[PDB]
């Protein structure tokens, strides 16, 4: 019983099986300075850890039990995988394609292989004969984690990356800064972490829930950030940092109130509540602009991927309205609409980025509500993450020639409850965002062919207002993460929730072996 998730574009089962011994020979293309050989070496280590099988090299076709060949006609993440009694044959055009072919290969084996866990007893190992041709539907297949509200740390984020890689996801969006915490070391502004990474409650207060008096927090050093980026790159996951400015910035304001606060004479502390804060950055202060530039500079050094997310939330303008510098700047830009200050701030930063050498330039991503503002000055070389009225907003973005990513609150905010049972952990929602609901979302329903090139893909987002424990994070992430991964990867014509349900059931064993929690509703 073969169970592949995401389901490949094309799968044909054939007669017989390929058997591994304790040792066998592989021939691997030397394409791009042995890059594919490096991918294969990582695979060899994983295989040996789980099965004891050792692979050696050959240059002879006739002696190669496994062969990785270059086929330049295939798309950048595409592959062919042909398993017969005599040979495993893989073709791809790019490293990621070889990597994905090998992920599929592992998935055809017992779940302990994908889990990277050995059996205690002697086992023998084989693959079903198959012909697979596969390629992702979308180039952006993403997961966002909020570590601003609750910090999980390096080991847990490595596990998150591990989960993503199993399901061939390729974009990790790291929501690192918030009203309630700042989680990334910035060398020029050390108080962002010293002040902003710690606060006097673990829980975030809302309604009947009050602050709990626990001194709580944490942050990533730059060394940690580089380590995680490198770890993710080995699994073909690129990382997008999100540093929210000037909204969702209360932690930064608490760190440097003397120039970031609109009201510096007032007390500023890290927020212990859930909600929307009015304590926004004073975008009219020249030192605040210097700060934003210096933060972007440091992000460029740490994150090699070509995008930065700056938020674009419709932050409260109340404090700007009461600030002499902000009132003066608004008058100077010839406006009476304070939202124009936020857009002006972004334009400044976009212009600054454009002054940098090409390799240091980054494209900006914003949440779709930014488009409610007067955004003409930003041009159309921005990317829109569509989360609220997502289908309508994505269409609007595409009509303006902006690339767009679909992350609808309903149903891709997978921190939301996944069941109506009274025993579920506390999180947002009422229990309607079941695995079925997540899977059934159709990203290109009713999207005109002309607009489709702008739709880069899909992303599940995980907000952590309520989620304080890794066990709960995992419980909510899985298995809905796989449903979104399948939406991202599998052609529409091969998608079917009932079929997915049967396949994803096979991964309970994987999750158990890895020690991951998961929702049990569709399992067993
Ligand atoms: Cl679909
Ligand atoms: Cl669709």
């Amino acid at each position: 019983e073969i169970a592949l998730t995401p389901q490949p574009a094309h799968l044909t089962v054939k007669d017989g099986r390929f058997e591994f011994g304790n040792q066998l020979k592989a021939k691997v293309t030397p394409y791009q300075g042995d890059s594919i050989r490096m991918v294969f070496e990582s695979f060899k280590k994983e295989l040996q850890e789980a099965t004891g099988i050792k692979v050696s090299s050959t240059q002879k076709e006739a002696k190669a039990r496994i062969i990785l060949d270059l086929n330049p006609q295939l798309p950048a993440e595409a592959y062919k995988l042909n398993v017969s009694k005599k040979q495993v044959r893989i073709e791809a055009s790019r490293p990621a394609g070889f990597y994905y072919a090998l992920q599929t290969l592992k998935q055809l084996m017992p779940r302990n292989v994908m889990a990277g866990v050995a059996t205690s007893d002697h086992s023998q190992w084989s693959l079903p004969s198959v012909e697979i041709e596969d390629a992702p539907r979308f180039e952006w297949r993403g997961f966002m984690l909020d570590e601003g509200r609750h910090f999980f740390g390096k080991d847990e984020i490595k596990r998150v990356i591990d989960m993503m890689a199993i399901y061939k996801m390729n974009r990790f969006h790291w929501h690192l800064t918030e009203d309630q915490g700042w989680r990334i070391e910035i060398k020029k502004y050390p108080k962002l972490t010293e002040t902003g990474a710690w606060r006097n409650s673990k829980v975030l207060a809302y309604g009947d829930v009050k602050p709990d008096g626990e001194r709580y927090g944490g942050f990533y050093t730059q060394k940690d950030i580089k380590e995680i980026v490198a770890y993710a790159k080995k699994k073909f996951i690129e990382i997008i940092p999100e540093i929210d400015i000037p909204g969702h910035s209360q932690a930064a304001v608490a760190a440097y109130p003397e120039f970031l606060a609109c009201d510096p004479r007032d007390k500023h502390e890290v927020w212990l509540q859930q909600g929307i804060s009015t304590d926004v950055i004073n975008v009219a202060n020249p030192k605040a602009m210097q700060f934003a530039k210096e933060v972007i500079d440091e992000l460029t050094e740490l994150f090699p991927f070509n995008y930065i997310h700056l938020g674009g939330d419709e932050c409260p303008t109340r404090k700007w309205q009461k600030n002499d510098e902000c009132k003066k700047l608004l008058s100077e830009i010839g406006s009476s609409n304070f939202r124009d200050l936020q857009i002006y701030f972004y334009k400044q930063l976009k212009d600054y980025i454009a002054t940098k050498p090409a390799d240091q330039q980054r494209q900006l991503i914003f949440w779709n509500e930014v488009l409610h503002g007067n955004t003409s000055i930003l041009g159309n070389d921005i990317t829109i993450m569509a989360w609220i009225g997502a289908n309508a907003a994505a269409k609007q973005a595409a009509k303006q020639g902006m690339n767009t990513i679909l992350s609808p609150q309903i149903p891709y905010y997978i921190n939301r409850k996944q069941s109506k049972l009274p025993t579920e952990p506390m999180s947002q929602g009422h229990g309607t965002e079941t695995v079925e609901a997540v899977y059934n979302y159709q990203p290109l329903k009713d999207v005109d062919a002309a607009l489709q090139p702008y739709y880069k893909g899909v992303q599940a987002n995980f907000w952590t207002e309520w989620v304080t424990e890794p066990s709960v994070l995992e419980y909510l992430m899985l298995p809905r993460l796989a449903a979104v991964a399948e939406a991202g990867w599998t052609p529409q014509e091969k998608r079917n929730y009932e079929d997915f349900k049967e396949r994803i059931r096979k991964d309970a064993e994987l999750y158990d072996l890895k020690g991951w929690n998961y929702g049990k509703h569709i399992m067993k």
